[PDB]
């Protein structure tokens, strides 16, 4: 027959590795049945003794904790570790990483942005909100994120963890930490500095010189809307400026301060995005291709066609304006 | 009784106040009476009457925990209070650094629960899944401090401007931060890099100096004198050995520094005193040789009392061993 929508078609499970999966084809049962596909498949459910069941109501539990924002909801975290799955494969990270650091990246990706409330850490700053108050102003969400993550990782039905010796756990839970806080962009170009500090000697046993690729590759895959396939990509950036401009008005209505970049009188799709690929998204791939060369014909080239398209976009805005007036 | 004498007000600048004869009403009397002498209630409009509502709010929020209580509070604030004259810190910082000085060694263990990092983390307590096992009870007093000023009723800062404010919140949370031991030699080594050349006008240079201030008045039970030191000696060890017995019976670590079966008071201090203390305070004294008298004159002299009283201790236990 034709079997229900859950049960993944072998077609569907070879493009579910490859950056190029269309992310918007699914509706949560079935994102949800891909994530646990990943975790069989990486041998993480073999080498962790993560029970099947347990696994299966972790995932719709993630679910549950993530909010029905215009960008930052449960495709978002999809996505993200959809594209961390991609790169797994893409870079063989296997060959390089331990299995409890592929299950700290998974994991990692699966729940850094745990019911995000839709208004960022400079949001919750300014306006002195109950995070910032209870975080003392140091990476608010992040950090909140992380402690939804191991809430639910306490819940014995939906701790994935439970057959893992307490040795592990807490190296696992440090691993996420790590990871989950380093996603707060406040922490950018730091991070971006210490990276680019060790590439000059790059020693894949170091382990400060590793937890600052995981840094950096879970910080890729956070922001990798771009990579994807244009068709894939731009719905996303109209689910961004939903979601931020929604922040800059409630701003601008609560007299705090206004930051140009998510002014909706100000931003265009093409401005938004033009800066924030050639700056960010760019110079972070090129880095982690001089350690992983097939990453430039599989992300800095998709990039690249995105950058152009976007530049070419504004220069025909900026004609249209300059023609309503000229 | 209500209303402090000025042989009182006199006694409270130095680190010979005995800190065990009041209680709770008196002490609030004694931190409200620090706020104006100092001139930060001139010089930030605090509302003289939302200054008590505050500190009797500070105080409902203390718990009743052998050491980690209202009175560890006011111990650390009056000590931070003498070294203020001590050192003459009012030539050296601004009214602001004053400021966030003293609030943050009032607020510096609000809501303490009794057990420590290393049990909140062991233990996988509600704290430490909260704060991600970052300093999560020091995160925690923090933030309470700054629930508490969010009351209008007990917000003494109500008249700062909103600049002022985030500078001394923001100095705040660093000072009560830098509290938690995990850091301690991290601390020490940072500071003791400026020291190499140290400069009043370099603001990571003051940063530093005030975190190592804080630490300073938080452990500094030692520095008064004996009588007064004394007693906190047996609640640290009251509220430790709570702590250890918990541990033993819930089949998380122990530490051998803190088991019941396993410390005196002697063994309790000499090492604190000789690699904690003692060289911390000889750092601040190359600052102001004037600590050198008042300050390591009586850690000295604790040392050398609790060694003795060590050798006596070992001497009564070979009259047991079988
Ligand atoms: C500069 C930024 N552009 C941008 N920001 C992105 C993307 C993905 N994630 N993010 C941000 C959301 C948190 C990680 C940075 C993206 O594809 N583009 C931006 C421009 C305009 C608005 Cl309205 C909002 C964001
Ligand atoms: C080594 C430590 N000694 C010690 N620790 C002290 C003192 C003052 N504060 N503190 C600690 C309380 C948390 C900031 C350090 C002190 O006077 N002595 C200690 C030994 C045994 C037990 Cl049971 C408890 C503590
Ligand atoms: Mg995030
Ligand atoms: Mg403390
Ligand atoms: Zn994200
Ligand atoms: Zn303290």
């Amino acid at each position: 027959p034709t079997y229900p929508k859950y049960l993944l078609s072998p077609e569907t499970i070879e493009a579910l590795r490859k950056p190029t999966f269309d992310v918007w084809l699914w509706e949560p049962n079935e994102m949800l049945s891909c994530l646990e596909h990943m975790y069989h498949d990486l041998g993480l459910v073999r080498d962790f003794s993560i029970n099947p069941v347990t696994l299966r109501r972790w995932l719709f539990c993630v679910h549950d904790n993530y909010r029905n924002n215009p960008f930052h909801n449960f495709r978002h975290c999809f996505c993200v570790a959809q594209m961390m799955y991609s790169m797994v494969w893409l870079c063989s990270l296997q060959e390089k990483f331990s299995q409890t650091d592929i299950l700290i990246l998974m994991t990692a990706a699966i729940c850094h942005d745990l019911d995000h409330p839709g208004y960022n850490n400079t949001y919750q700053i300014n306006a002195r909100t109950e995070l910032a108050v209870r975080y003392n102003d140091i990476s608010p969400l992040e950090n909140h994120h992380c402690a939804v993550a191991f809430q639910i990782l306490a819940e014995p039905e939906c701790n994935i963890f439970s057959n893992i010796p307490p040795d592990g756990f807490k190296q696992i839970r440090q691993g996420m930490i790590t990871l989950i806080l380093a996603t707060d962009m406040a922490r950018h170009a730091e991070i971006m500095d210490s990276f680019k500090e060790k590439m000059e000697n790059f020693d894949y046993s170091n382990e400060e010189h590793m937890t600052l690729l995981k840094m950096i590759l879970i910080k890729c895959c956070d922001i990798s809307n771009e990579v994807r396939p244009m068709e894939v990509a731009e719905p996303w950036v109209d689910c961004l400026l939903e979601e931020y401009f929604m922040q800059s008005d409630r701003e601008k209505s609560e007299g705090l301060p206004v930051a140009p970049f998510m002014d909706r009188d100000k931003v265009t799709k093409a401005t938004a995005q033009i800066g924030f690929i050639k700056f960010v998204l760019i110079p972070m791939f090129e880095t982690v291709t001089k350690l992983f060369p097939m990453v430039e014909e599989i992300m800095l080239q998709p990039l690249w066609e995105s950058r152009d398209r976007y530049e070419e976009l504004k220069r025909i805005d900026d004609a249209m304006k300059e023609l309503q007036k000229k």
